[PDB]
């Protein structure tokens, strides 16, 4: 389908033999059609957040933002 | 069990908005494992979905659009 940033980050951490990423729910907020989730991910000494209308979409955004922070580029 | 195509159609009708528009994007894959890519637009947003038949891809596209529009899964 498309590159899953959760999987991409997991595979990078495995190749580095480093601790696997840790995901944390930060918040569920919003009324009616504006309901959204804020997720956080930490790996390799950095952390990032992401937002989406489901927990899994927010998790993917967090992983994508962390991959960018770690210097691995968008994907 | 709920058909997301029907759910999205009914929501658009109740909002008095334009009905959803579906577009076949691609058919790929391999042997029996077909991969159909469908796109749907409604209510100012669009989404894609993938499935082993056109109808399953259509349902996935509608489901992804319903989520994008804030109506939740299913």
């Amino acid at each position: 389908g498309m590159v899953n940033p959760i999987s991409r980050l997991m595979q990078i951490q495995q190749a580095r033999k480093e601790k696997e990423p840790v995901y944390t729910l930060v918040e569920e907020r919003g009324v009616a059609r504006r309901r959204e989730f804020i997720m956080e991910v930490s790996a390799s000494g950095k952390s990032a957040t992401g937002i989406g209308p489901t927990k899994k979409l927010a998790k993917k955004e967090a992983a994508e933002n962390l991959l960018v922070m770690l210097g691995y580029g968008r994907s």
